[PDB]
């Protein structure tokens, strides 16, 4: 009845090569209290000049980016955030 | 192409009145590591005897339950839990 064209996530990330890091910057900047989808979108526009290229199932797309967390607030608002990546251990060779 | 029926979450919670309490229970017993959608479904079958009533976009439904968290792991695996 109603018809929707869904996005291929790889095509999105090829056409918009910076989208993951662009999202990470927006998330991390709101580390204290997190951020909703509407605010991710309008801030994406401010940083790129482009509309956020995902129109349906933004939650699923955002959760295809590693270390992205989402949570349902008590009021039912959906709050997104970025966790710190702890997996890589960094070696440092020191001289004299 | 591919047609589907959009699930009404009020209908679900009326046909399965204990579903929220059941998901939270499953999450409560997997607090230390979190749990994926596959394990939630098959754990739900174990506890209730019924198949999990939602089939597509379970993430969205799970995240309409207060206090439920979802994180994308480094592998891409999707982990669900409670804020605790």
């Amino acid at each position: 009845h109603m018809t929707i064209i869904e996005s291929n996530y790889i095509s999105v990330r090829e056409e918009y090569p910076d989208i993951d890091s662009e999202v990470r910057a927006i998330l991390l900047s709101h580390a204290q209290n997190g951020i909703t989808i509407s605010s991710i979108k309008s801030e994406y526009r401010k940083l790129t000049g482009n509309p956020f290229p995902l129109h349906d199932n933004v939650t699923d797309f955002l959760l295809t980016i590693p270390n992205v967390t989402a949570e349902c607030s008590e009021s039912g608002k959906r709050i997104f955030n970025l966790k710190a990546s702890l997996k890589n251990g960094h070696l440092l060779d020191m001289v004299l």
